[PDB]
């Protein structure tokens, strides 16, 4: 209603499979929802905070969010949003990346409150173990070749090329929804713009299976320029303060365009809309401030590195 | 060489993957070869007779055969040769199916040989206790959609219909082979028609992993009129004497059309060229003596039932 009212206004909403019934559900009820995070490296990155972010907003609003981490399928590899086949990771380095990713999730949420604390899961759990014969029939006789074929991710990788691996990513992802949906009576799937298929799967299976459940998008992050957000001369913009310190996190969004800077405010922030408004008014009449700036860099650095770190970041620029 | 001319002479050669290798290995080593057969009911039928016979032919030209139960993937099913998605059977059913199916194979090929005695084998030991992450990864990645989607059981399906579980059946196949070529020496595998693909898919893993094998399928037994090889009015003439006694089964082979005779002689019997050359002049000369029909009978009916029971379906005729 409000939250998923707030959310559009904010621009965090792409697609939705229901907006009225999810509306309604997000009124009446504290919704279980997730979100999956595949280790494709040691450590995520600015490209992973909208979908953090915008769970901690859902947790804000009362609802109970489920941080899933990818231990399953970082082996196997979703071709969404990708225009070439992935490498394959060893499964020791894949274990040993989920570790740290655990660790990144966890600051972002909260696991105090009662009635809506947060939860960090792991799919090896459930689908490590899975033999395949099982896969292929309780999830694999749902599924036509045809419908997978049409899906976004593979429709834009035949020509290209794309093995089997992949192609049954979907799959697993469609069953992370399954046995959360039943176990945790998870009811709403969100991701980045390129899970839709992914998740519509998920609720193809969870229909099929039970005949309720809802899936939204957040979408690609733009830039007025047209270029790559995240795209920096000096490379990923990553969450470890190893990786990037926080003094180069705090620089990069210092750096934010002016015609960016208010969409970023909106889609990273956790200031009011009166306050995004006055920022947009500030950014008008006295653009070489860089007030919107500044407020965004503090308030990002803040929330991913703390208070001390942007202490530092502030008196080392 | 002669096995291979002999079996060109029969008619017992629809396509190899390459003639001229497989003659000269043949001719050189004692070759280890497989035939699968999957439970899709409590016993095989005069469906399967050519490829069981065929196995025969190869032992007696001193070949090693294997005999593969499909006890896995018995679980999954093979869409080729079927115009319809066929219902998953369960595991207490094909677990059953499979027990009885070792029983009927063991009658045609020979144990008591050194050098080279059968064996007959379940990939459920393989396939049963293999993780899907291990599947889709070690058997996945060497297969692209596109090369899957080309194979004639599934491009004859798209429009149709199939699931993700007929779909990745191949892969298993495929695996199958793979497991045998690295346990058993196993350099070749035969089947009906309808197998090409799923042959040649076992070839591409074996050289996308190794970098040498064969494959041989057989023809549709074909009928003068038209009609379906084994479409009896009746229903399925079984190799089951319950299903279908001694004396049904002989009576089948004794009303072959004079049109047909001939083509079941090379195919079901070991008679020699210089005999069934014989009974081709006998049946121009005196057709309605059915000296050729009776042979057929015979001989097809001591070979899966025996001679007592040879004896009986005789007499009671
Ligand atoms: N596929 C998502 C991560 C993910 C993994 C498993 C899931 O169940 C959900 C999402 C990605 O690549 O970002
Ligand atoms: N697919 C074959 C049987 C088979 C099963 C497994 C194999 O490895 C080989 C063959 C059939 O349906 O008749």
């Amino acid at each position: 209603m409000d939250l998923l009212a707030e959310l559009q206004w904010r621009g965090l909403v792409n697609q939705t499979t229901d907006e009225d019934g999810l509306r309604k559900l997000l009124n009446e009820e504290r919704v279980t929802l997730y979100c999956g995070f595949d280790p494709t490296a040691d450590s995520l990155h600015i490209g992973h905070l909208a979908s953090i972010l915008t769970m901690r907003r859902f947790q804000q609003a009362g609802h109970r969010p489920i941080a899933l981490v990818g231990g399953a399928t970082g082996l196997i590899g979703d071709p969404s949003g990708k225009k070439s086949e992935r490498t394959l990771n060893a499964k020791e380095t894949v274990e040993a990346w989920s570790a740290r990713i655990k660790e990144q999730l966890g600051r972002f949420l909260d696991f105090e409150a009662d009635g809506n604390p947060a939860k960090i899961k792991n799919n090896y759990d459930w689908i490590g173990p899975l033999d395949v014969i099982t896969f292929l029939r309780d999830v694999g006789k749902h599924f036509s070749v045809n419908y997978m074929m049409a899906k976004e991710s593979v429709q834009s990788r035949i020509e290209t090329g794309i093995s089997f691996t992949e192609f049954s990513y979907m799959m697993l992802q469609a069953y992370d929804f399954l046995r959360l949906y039943e176990t945790e009576g998870c009811r709403l799937q969100i991701g980045g713009s390129d899970q839709w298929g992914n998740i519509t799967a998920g609720l193809e299976l969870i229909r099929k299976t039970k005949g309720r459940a809802f899936g939204l998008t957040i979408p690609l992050v733009t830039k007025a320029d047209g270029t790559k957000f995240g795209k920096t001369e000096s490379g990923t913009i990553w969450l470890d303060k190893e990786k990037t310190s926080p003094y180069e996190f705090y620089q990069f969004w210092i750096n934010t365009d002016d015609r960016d800077v208010i969409r970023y405010l909106k889609y990273f922030t956790f200031l009011s809309k009166e306050e995004i408004e006055a920022l947009e008014q500030e950014l008008r009449e006295a653009p070489e401030k860089r007030a919107a700036q500044k407020t965004l860099a503090e308030e990002v650095t803040k929330l991913v590195h703390g208070e001390e770190a942007l202490r530092q970041a502030i008196r080392i620029s």
